[PDB]
């Protein structure tokens, strides 16, 4: 049978993202608008910086800026924690260790507001080197992929995940970002605790030729597997 929360994602769902960030005392805000279609695991979004000068590369913010839009194959639907927590939603927490540099710590609440999926985020970054790859803006703006490895966290009625992102440096090298993640439902009802599996993710960053504010256009595909 079709799950309650699963039925909320059969079609195109509008998305709003709101992030407040503080990286080594540099404050910034990001507003995102777009849509997701979990039938195809497809997200299309436009992000705009609204306050302080964006102190970090846009690519380092992709993973923080809604895994309920993952396409879960039919044979895997009973391992989809994310949709099962809806519409009340879940809290997502991460620490993102940038190798030989600082870390982000994030807390996000993901839920429906009416028919819109909303991601509200607070982001704190510390210990970043002021001429490093992040504060020095030395990362390429193009494309990366990821495998989010998900395990059940039945103590907290949620999940844990960890994964690595390799961000291309302009010089040719790679800036590693080690992600550690926990998700806990906001409601008190039953959620699907999954067997071990992963999310295969692909992110394509682009620019709106007409847009003069600091911004990021994102096309993303997310597919459960394993």
């Amino acid at each position: 049978m079709v799950s309650k929360g699963e039925e909320l994602f059969t079609g195109v769902v509008p998305i709003l993202v709101e992030l407040d960030g503080d990286v080594n005392g540099h404050k910034f805000s990001v507003s995102g608008e777009g849509e997701g279609d979990a039938t195809y695991g497809k997200l299309t979004l436009k992000f705009i910086s609204t306050t302080g000068k964006l102190p970090v590369p846009w690519p380092t913010l992709v993973t923080t800026l809604v895994q309920c839009f993952a396409r879960y194959p039919d044979h895997m639907k009973q391992h989809d924690f994310f949709k099962s927590a809806m519409p009340e939603g879940y809290v997502q927490e991460r620490t993102i260790f940038f190798k030989d540099d600082g870390n982000y710590k994030t807390r996000a609440e993901v839920k429906f507001e009416g028919d819109t999926l909303v991601n509200r985020i607070e982001l704190k970054g510390i210990d970043f080197k002021e001429d490093g790859n992040i504060l020095g803006h030395k990362l390429e703006y193009n494309y990366f992929s990821g495998n989010v490895y998900i395990t059940a966290d039945k103590q907290k009625n949620g999940i844990k995940a960890n994964f690595k992102i390799r961000h291309n440096i302009e010089d040719g090298g790679v800036q590693l970002a080690d992600h550690y993640q926990q998700n806990t439902p906001i409601g008190d009802g039953p959620v699907l605790l999954p067997d071990n599996h992963y999310l295969s993710c692909q992110s394509k960053l682009s620019k709106d030729p007409n847009e003069k504010r600091d911004h990021m256009v994102l096309l993303e595909f997310v597919t459960a597997a394993g």
